[PDB]
């Protein structure tokens, strides 16, 4: 098999297939996939048809898989206008939450960004694109890049974790040349890499450079991360990626992106395992209603996906394929164990064992920049609340965790409980909060938007439409 | 047609048919019907098969409908053991919430309760039945009944609205005789009654006496109120009854029971109208999930119900049938308008018109004993919260309603928001509560169980099973 990982695409539950396109950050607030589909009707099926039809295209070819700009252009056309930008300006903002100091350093060092005329710096959105107060690619002394990357990062934080102050204007000179150059470097380097980790590092390093060069007018994310990225992953015999936040392939470093991709691959493994074990899938605090599933099942239309669901992987060992991805993802195990536990662990006994002998600093630990986005500035408590992890929240409350701690968005465990509409988790926190003398001060905590937990609670489930009801 | 009201049984939406058996008080907390079915598996279908098979039995008979003890016994057998109690003791407790001063007066005046040896009074549950501190049927001076009925009622309140202090031990002498006597009185009196209101008064008066004489060892409620009661209602060309609390046919008066039955008939009219208008049915704060409906549709098994759904009422005018029930229920219109509005009204404009020119005493009005059970001791605010009436709660908040007022169970609008798990209504109340100086005092309000709103919120959706999860 040219793409042995296609086995995991087949194992992926049909009724949850949208999860490899819809960012996990949206699930709880937008009825899983519904909000993503309403923004661009037809976009889920087109993205699924694009992935499956091109993966089937590579598999049905004797020759060994080689990345090409024709491959990329076909992927863009399918996600839809098939052609590259020439002179067209493309820009976007980047919040602190989608950045890292090591990531900023690397981005400033991309020679094609300096020669291509790309711009990056602090500023404001203007009538025809960003109005830069500064552009870091103007007179950039390469010696100053480590110190400037620290400054840019602290400046992005000053504005707010989820707020956009920094803008990026892509390259407008020789996009076709850079596209071909990135492709050549990939094909040369991938052949060099011997281990799976080396391969992953090469893949993420190239996907990042493809994203940063924003070659298309639209759909760069879906093209490169939700499609392209999954092909070399499957080539390696790995599952495709289910992301919480895929929009990190600009200001994150290649090293930190390996971790981001591994966590995304782990999500797919949890999705498959839960479905196989007849367990109700609960990842990122989202429980799909039967109405949501039936609406998706009736909406689903992808012939190339149907061919993969009935594909013959009899001449392939699923056990060796399973043991290989388990070994590859084992690097995830000893990093922010309380945080990962609050996301993945549901067994009361495993949770109790994990929280044993842990101190006040470990239970209240807020992860710093560089970790995959969901962790940054968050306590295990914030993470239990967003994941619906009642067993973890109970253990944390028993461990005397501080529930008034605000994350980098100014949000407490109470703001997320209100935002997710969880009455039970909200009740547990409020029972705790009111048993302490500063109860009223804690309830009145305003986040970065000057909003209280009860302001969000008051807006929970409020229609997105102009309706009297 | 012998039972023209059968037309309304046909109009009743199949997927909501359980609503004429499951008390509206359970809906929000027990996933509509699920909790009722789990207490006695098979009990919903048996009750539906009993109603439809006997109604079909009366319709398929030339002779005019006459109540008989054979009819009653057949109904009991079908709800299941078909036979009457002889010597067997049957007892139950009655809380203040299921009583009225006028109702207590009438009950003490039932001559068959004195001669039959029934007991009623304050007390405690004992190993073999109640342990009476007093029995009002011992040396009852009929002159003292109005003053004693007031005392009994105030004593039942002292214990708590939803708490049981008063016990009733049914008749153990000549049940067969009283059953026949109640039946004869009914058949004689119904022929006397000329108007629909007179007929209703006779029906409720007799159903009450049948309930109070508890002739069966089990299922007296279902037999007499969910089955028997619906036959003369349909005979009159009226819809069957959908109740919030049917367990009022012991200590409520015949006059107050006409109102209880009219409100129950109005519920059926709202159910039918909402289904006909493709409106999602929301009565008593319960919105059925598609899983709940499909589980009920697959569980539903009643051949006699199937015959009624395809029955031919072509030789009957549905318009005259509709205009007659509208006239009959119009008595409901000018009683506790803010309360009924909080239950039934969803249109922002109608609600705003209704709350115009209303004072502080009208907006904060708590209904007294005698009204149908859902109203007693409740403000329009408590009622909006239990009904999910967001448009009414907004109007009430704008009208400066007091949200800290506790009902006869010691519960505030906040306790019901927590109990119903409504994040949005909870948020609205908390935004209000925190903007006032005594915020903390309001949140810490304990009901009759010494429980806070957040104690209930912490227990919302907690499993009823021994499960680790
Ligand atoms: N319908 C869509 C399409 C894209 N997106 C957002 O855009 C990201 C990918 O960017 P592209 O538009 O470049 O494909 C997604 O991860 C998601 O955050 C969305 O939110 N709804
Ligand atoms: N399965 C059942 C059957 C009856 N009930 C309760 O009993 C009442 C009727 O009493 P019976 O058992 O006499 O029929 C119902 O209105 C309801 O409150 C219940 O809660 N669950
Ligand atoms: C959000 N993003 C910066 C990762 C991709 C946006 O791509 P595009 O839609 O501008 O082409
Ligand atoms: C609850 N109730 C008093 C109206 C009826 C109980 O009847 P039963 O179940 O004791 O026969």
């Amino acid at each position: 098999p040219n793409l042995p990982g296609l086995y995991f695409l087949q194992a992926y539950p049909s009724e949850e297939i949208w999860r490899l396109f819809v960012d996990g950050r949206f699930w709880s607030k937008e009825n899983g996939w519904r909000g993503y589909e309403s923004r661009e009707p037809g976009c889920l099926n087109a993205a699924l048809e694009s992935l499956c039809s091109i993966a089937l295209q590579v598999e049905k070819s004797g020759e060994e898989f080689e990345l090409s700009v024709d491959l990329i252009k076909r992927i863009h056309k399918k996600c839809g206008p098939g052609e590259l930008r020439t002179d067209e300006p493309v820009s976007f903002g980047i919040p602190a939450g989608r950045a890292s100091i090591k990531g900023i350093e690397e981005f400033l060092s991309l020679v094609f960004l300096t020669e291509g005329g790309a711009e990056f710096g602090p500023g404001k959105a203007g009538p025809f694109g960003p109005r830069f107060d500064k552009n870091y690619f103007k007179n950039l002394n390469p010696e100053q890049i480590p110190d400037l990357a620290k400054q840019i990062y602290f400046d992005m934080c000053k504005y707010g974790h989820s707020n956009t102050n920094h803008f990026y204007l892509a390259v407008m000179k020789n996009v076709d040349v850079y596209l071909e150059k990135i492709t050549q470097s990939y094909n040369k380097e991938i052949k060099t890499a011997e281990t799976l980790d080396e391969k992953l590092k090469i893949i993420v390093k190239h996907i990042r450079m493809y994203e940063v060069l924003h070659p298309f007018r639209d759909a760069n994310g879906r093209t490169f991360v939700n499609n392209l990225l999954n092909i070399p992953l499957m080539q390696q015999g790995l599952p495709p990626a289910t992301f919480y936040e895929p929009n990190v392939f600009d200001l994150y470093s290649a090293e930190e992106l390996v971790v981001v991709v591994k966590e995304a691959i782990f999500n797919t493994v949890e999705i498959i395992e839960q479905s196989k074990r007849k367990t109700p899938i609960t990842l990122y605090g989202y429980h799909s209603s039967l109405e949501e599933q039936t609406k998706f099942r009736d909406m689903l239309d992808s012939p190339s996906y149907e061919k993969i669901k009935h594909m013959d992987f009899s001449d392939l060992n699923p056990e060796k394929l399973h043991l290989k991805t388990q070994k590859c993802l084992s690097s995830l195990n000893e990093q922010y164990p309380l945080h990962r536990g609050a996301i993945y662990l549901s067994d009361p006994g495993e949770i109790k064992l994990l929280l044993s002998n842990r101190n006040e600093s470990q239970i209240n630990q807020q992860i710093e920049q560089g970790a995959p986005p969901i962790y940054v500035g968050k306590t295990p408590a914030h993470l239990a609340v967003i994941s619906g992890n009642m067993a973890m929240l109970d253990e944390l409350i028993a461990k005397k965790a501080d529930l008034s701690l605000q994350d980098y968005d100014g949000k407490t465990a109470l703001h997320y409980a209100a935002e997710c509409g969880n009455m039970q988790i909200m009740g547990k926190i409020l029972k705790v909060v009111l048993s302490q003398e500063d109860a009223i001060k804690v309830l009145n905590i305003k986040d970065n938007h000057g909003k209280t937990a009860f302001h969000y609670a008051a807006e929970f489930g409020t229609p997105e439409l102009i309706s009297a009801l």
